[PDB]
């Protein structure tokens, strides 16, 4: 699925990412479009033979199994698979395990280079919120 903007933050909000450890709900929605154009079923293959998964690219060498990654973890207890349904429930409950993990936002290198210290607010104006 290919969300819109105002839709996406609308699911956002609706699990919880608003204000999630600090972060306001623009954050979230711009992390999602550079990481994935808002399309749940993104992948990108990394060098390391990891792959980034789904609305918000969630890496298959700490997160979720994709039976492909030799020596890696499975922190959010989840076949990398359910990242890419339309249904974002997985992708949101997983990057609230990696928000917490130490770096914050700064997991997703898309949001450091392209959304930290940018008006964030503005990929929520005009949504019905
Ligand atoms: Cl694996
Ligand atoms: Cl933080
Ligand atoms: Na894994």
């Amino acid at each position: 699925k290919v969300f819109g903007r105002c839709e996406l933050a609308a699911a956002m909000k609706r699990h919880g990412l608003d204000n999630y450890r600090g972060y306001s709900l623009g954050n979230w929605v711009c992390a999602a479009k550079f990481e994935s154009n808002f399309n749940t079923q993104a992948t990108n293959r990394n060098t390391d033979g990891s792959t980034d998964y789904g609305i918000l690219q969630i890496n298959s060498r700490w997160w979720c199994n994709d039976g492909r990654t030799p020596g890696s973890r499975n922190l959010c207890n989840i076949p990398c698979s359910a990242l890419l349904s339309s249904d974002i429930t997985a992708s949101v409950n997983c990057a609230k395990k990696i928000v917490s993990d130490g770096n914050g936002m700064n997991a997703w290198v898309a949001w450091r280079n392209r959304c930290k210290g940018t008006d964030v607010q503005a990929w929520i104006r005009g949504c019905r919120l």
